[PDB]
């Protein structure tokens, strides 16, 4: 019969700790911590990949089309964000190691680095970090540090469909964008154009003041932004610059879901969007906590490379965050009368 | 040169995941989570054992006598409590698994259980959980479930000196208890006896009242407690009953440190005492969070056994917690005379 | 315009700290911490009541009948559990206060206690802690400590519909229980009866294993069939060992088993959140007890230790549905025919 | 006798919630959360100020000279770190509010802002954030937004001695720096110079290239003028002597007299870290709520211009082999 230690293959897991300081005849106690910490990180990366790959497959193989599967999708994404939340907290363990003490074994580590985490890279890639959007380290590609089946895996990760791509595809199919249907984008442009007109009238009416002057300038700004939403070419341009990532139609789908999130069919889809943003947030918080530690340990340069990874260029779903820019009054939102509610009702 | 994956023997760590559901031709997704969670726990237990064993050795080998080593001792104990804090939070990850989903692979796990965690047992033992006071599960001894070098290791863990025993030894050597020296115990008994007398007079003077009675009743209770501290035989009795764990002299040492904690030589010792209590607390919080989950997963015998492990019967440093019972007014505390104070400097 | 400090009425919030040790001419530093900690707890209790009362209203006014409201309901319940998670962590702040230091101002507190938190009680009540099932303190009822409008509010809180009651009501209306419809309960009894038989046949196929298998089977059979004894339920209900109506229990199990069906996805989330709130409330109680121990020693401790029991778990029924888990293949197949109803 | 609600003045605390959305006849549910969150933050800031001011006083009144007070000092600093850790987690509560929902009451807030947290500013100042090194928002001074007793308090907070200043003073008095005593700085320069030479005596090019880099850094430690210059720029904060005291404590931390002082240094760095983490978590949220200047201004607060104890972090840069560290034989350890 099956025993715990065997079920968990602890013969492997708990015989994987080799202090290099010890191997070279100068055992340093805190090296053990350094080893375990990373090994735990790698376990959890493996788990995250497990969840993420599973969700990619649900999209890739069209199961997501069957909306019964949305609960599973959101659960696993949420689980990823829970794991990441932990991985952030896990830095607290390694903060128990002083720089002075780390200094006593750092030499036996050269020339190895976290940079060589295949899994971390797989994770970046599978979520949808693009190579053109990557900061080079020492003017080199991240993959040039990897060889063999490893380089092969990393390629597959780059070449196979990312979560971003798969979500984009799914977002494009969001119900309500059909011009022959609810014509969301049309109704939205109209309602915003109308609404803005109304507002300008209001402001013009205001008695010549400095508040008014301010309100006028504000209006100009908002009007610009709000209408920029309907400039597909602006989008295509911002896409090429990598300031956006999602297709124009995917963006429409996402905003559809934002605005109509209470409608039954969009309740769990809205949760998914939230979770995708959570993953981006937590990944960046991981990067920041990593930076903050490397600083404490090595001083001021990897530090600056790392500091550069704490940017929106590494946020895959930055588009979802930026939909907050285009928030309008609720009353401007195209009406979902019972008439046109049925298509979003399950 | 050295590569990350090799340094961390990831060839082992990341090839230790064997879904039994998959091995029996019915892969269940959430099983992977269950495996990784446990594997992470076991990594961290290993680290805790590493820290704990190191601190045990510092005591057993008299390095703790050189007070330079106190910083190291407290840091590592604190590190243990930081890890435990994390392990408690780690349950949040496994709470992402529904009971319904766990039910879909629980069959392939029989007859294995967490009970078979050698390391968890080693940890209990090395801290100082006593078998005499271990709740039996289904009329079984915990060790009877283990065989081979495992059973051997568990025995060694039981027989070799525990942290409690080693701390006890060290506490017995606490400066200030010397009757021919500061005579803390003597001065304390005197000051308490005197103080209590004084209070009684205060109350006796009061006029008969329900208040007076309420006060007299309280005084009797306090007097009882405070004086029970000087009944060595009561202690020896409670020791045999396992309601206390520390020698009478170790108890004196601990209270010495509590009362004079601001004195330089006692500052880090007091920190150590705090950390020992923290470890007990977090260990029991681990047990409670484990229970809370087994309930959500299996419903309500195991559950009840587990609920019973969340008791003071498992609290190794219960004596340190209970020194709060014997708090006296500050002014009752034997004054540290300038000459005397010298013995607590470095 | 509006100023931050005024918007937040900080003239009140940040002039509410009066050290009693200082008022009596012996200021103790750590008293300040003790005050702030509690004040923060109370702020968050107020917020929890705000969320909880809002959700109660959505149920009581029948808005929950319109399923567009489910996202809001689950978000606010989830928000409650997030606040509670914080309130648990908040104990870590007060653990920075030593018992020795607390001892230096404890006297100036008498005879006040956390016990007198009106809000904590309102929260217990509004979730659905029953007075009859409350552990007595000092051989007396919790409310005897309260007077005036406070006692009045506490009564209202006890008498007005609890979250449990309102969820019960809603669970009773769960689709699928209709005997004329999917007849879940019927199909379930049948499928379990059948499934158990099939297992016995497997088992009937002598060994140590066999001995074990049959013992397991016996209990499982007992448990699973006990589910269909409405009388046992009504009995356990009167004993307060269960809380939900038998019909509500059917609704809940319906949702468990068919949770992936779109209409049940967010409802299942709600059930999970209700259990989370119970769990976190218990974790708060445990962390409270653990601290009172470190501070006062060894007995309110014992009273408190008694509050960490199933007597205080309002949705214990939802936790215990794990007992009645069956193989997936036993679950009545959700008719593609009528699937559209769900 | 005393009642809980009265002891805690809950008549004030629990009657301080005024939804502006409600005051203007359009109550929005999530506004309540926004209010409470901030109120909780402010309570905890008050507590932090209480701890911090107490520690400042222990330094300023010379009690820290009596080393029995070090336990109290480190406990309270650690307590600050624990509160800050909580305040970081507290953002998770407000993350339960969607941008869509926040949008429904944001209007009733104009023109109010977190910027106007007197306490947050008092906290920045009392720790030792320098005004000249503060990034302007909208080409404006932070204090310009405050008037009355508030502006007065903020000034006092700027003018009275900061934690940094008080720690600096104390670090300068670290035992061991006496040239006539252990003569740490000399022993250090000597041992380093010697060891570096030996290394030179000993890919090879890259190693030599690295050695040159190393040597540069290590020797830069003894350039008092470089330091004084970097000090005036505000790229460093501590006096040259305080820096020596700190490094003394780093290297000899195991020595009993330095055990708790080393803990203090660690905690000062922890407070810097946690303050920055607060700033970052605030940013990461304003982004999800407002989208996009504020975000970027805030991203600028995650600069080391806001790290008061940056000197303590950077002592990791000047790390030598242990065997280079001047030996503390008990005779000269007697202290
Ligand atoms: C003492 C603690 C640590 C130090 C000093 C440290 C140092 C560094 C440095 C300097 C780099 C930049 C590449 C290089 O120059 O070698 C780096 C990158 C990295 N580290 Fe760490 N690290 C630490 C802990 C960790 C931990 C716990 C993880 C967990 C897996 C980790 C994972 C990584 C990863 C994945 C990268 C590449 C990041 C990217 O390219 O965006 N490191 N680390
Ligand atoms: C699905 C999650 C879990 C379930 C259902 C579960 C179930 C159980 C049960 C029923 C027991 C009591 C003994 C028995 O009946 O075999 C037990 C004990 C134990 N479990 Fe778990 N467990 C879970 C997760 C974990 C995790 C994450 C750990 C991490 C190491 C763990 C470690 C243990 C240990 C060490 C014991 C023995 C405790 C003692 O004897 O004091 N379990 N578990
Ligand atoms: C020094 C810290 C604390 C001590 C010593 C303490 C002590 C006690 C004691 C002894 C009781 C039992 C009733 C009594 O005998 O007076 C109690 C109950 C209670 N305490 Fe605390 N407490 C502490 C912190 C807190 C905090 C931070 C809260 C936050 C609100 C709190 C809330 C309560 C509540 C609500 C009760 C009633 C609980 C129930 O009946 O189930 N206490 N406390
Ligand atoms: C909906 C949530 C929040 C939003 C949208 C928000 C927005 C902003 C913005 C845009 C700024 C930049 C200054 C300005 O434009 O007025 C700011 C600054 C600030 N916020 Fe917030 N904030 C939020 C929550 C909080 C919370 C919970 C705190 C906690 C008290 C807080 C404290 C501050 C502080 C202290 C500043 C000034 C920071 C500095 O100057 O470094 N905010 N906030
Ligand atoms: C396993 C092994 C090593 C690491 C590191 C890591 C990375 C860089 C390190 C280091 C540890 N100790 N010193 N350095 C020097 C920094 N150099 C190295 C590369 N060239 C320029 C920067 C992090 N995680 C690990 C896991
Ligand atoms: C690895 C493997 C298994 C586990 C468990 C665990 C423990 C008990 C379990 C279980 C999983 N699934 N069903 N049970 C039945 C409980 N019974 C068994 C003994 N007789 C009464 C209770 C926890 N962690 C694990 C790690
Ligand atoms: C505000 C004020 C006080 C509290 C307490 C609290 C409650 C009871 C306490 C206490 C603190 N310190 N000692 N006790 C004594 C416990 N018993 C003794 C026997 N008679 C009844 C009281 C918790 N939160 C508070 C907030
Ligand atoms: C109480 C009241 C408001 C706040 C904010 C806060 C600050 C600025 C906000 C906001 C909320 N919502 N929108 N803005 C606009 C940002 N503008 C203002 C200045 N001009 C450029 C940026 C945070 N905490 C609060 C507490
Ligand atoms: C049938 C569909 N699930 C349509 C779809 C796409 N994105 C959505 C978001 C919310 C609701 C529905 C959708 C599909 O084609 O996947
Ligand atoms: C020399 C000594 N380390 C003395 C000692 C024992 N316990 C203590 C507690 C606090 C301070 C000192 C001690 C020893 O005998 O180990
Ligand atoms: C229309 C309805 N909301 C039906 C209902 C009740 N409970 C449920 C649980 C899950 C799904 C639907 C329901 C009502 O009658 O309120
Ligand atoms: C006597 C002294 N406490 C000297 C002092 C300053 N910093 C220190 C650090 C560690 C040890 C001692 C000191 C004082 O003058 O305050």
């Amino acid at each position: 019969g099956l025993i715990y230690g065997n079920y968990l293959h602890l013969e492997k897991v708990l015989n994987a700790q080799e202090l290099q300081s010890e191997t070279k005849g100068n055992k340093i106690h805190d090296e053990h911590l350094f080893i375990i910490t990373h090994q735990a990180y790698e376990l959890w990366f493996k788990q995250i990949l497990w969840e993420l790959d599973s969700v990619r497959e649900i999209f890739q193989n069209g199961h997501v089309r069957d909306e019964r599967n949305m609960l599973k999708v959101v659960s696993r994404m949420h689980r990823v964000s829970v794991i990441l939340k932990l991985l952030v907290q896990q830095f607290s363990i390694l903060e128990t190691m002083t720089a002075l003490d780390f200094n006593d074994f750092r030499e036996y580590l050269s020339p190895a680095s976290g940079f060589q985490s295949l899994q971390f890279r797989l994770l970046e890639n599978k979520i949808g970090v693009l190579q053109n959007m990557r900061v080079p380290y020492n003017r080199r590609h991240y993959r040039d540090n990897f060889k063999g089946e490893e380089n092969e895996l990393l390629l597959k990760s780059e070449q196979e469909k990312t979560l971003l791509e798969l979500v984009e595809a799914w977002l494009e199919r969001t119900p309500g964008l059909e011009p022959h249907g609810f014509n969301f984008w049309g109704k939205l442009e109209k309602n915003i154009t109308r609404g803005l007109e109304e507002e300008f009238i209001r402001i013009q009416a205001k008695e010549e003041s400095e508040e008014k002057e301010e309100q006028v300038a504000e209006f100009q700004k908002q009007k610009e932004v709000l209408l920029s939403l309907f400039d597909e070419k602006r989008h295509e341009h911002l896409l090429s610059k990598g300031e956006r990532r999602l297709s124009y139609r995917a963006l429409q789908g996402a905003l559809m879901i934002y605005f109509y999130r209470e409608e039954p069919r969009f309740q769990v889809p809205f949760q998914l969007l939230t979770s995708l943003m959570d993953i981006d947030s937590l990944m960046t918080k991981w990067r920041y906590n990593h930076v903050c530690m490397v600083h404490r340990m090595l001083g001021s340069s990897g530090y600056h490379y790392l500091r550069s990874t704490v940017s929106d260029r590494y946020k895959v779903f930055v588009d979802l965050f930026n939909l907050s820019t285009y928030l309008i009054p609720r009353h401007w939102i195209p009406k979902m009368n019972p008439t046109i509610h049925k298509f979003l009702e399950h």
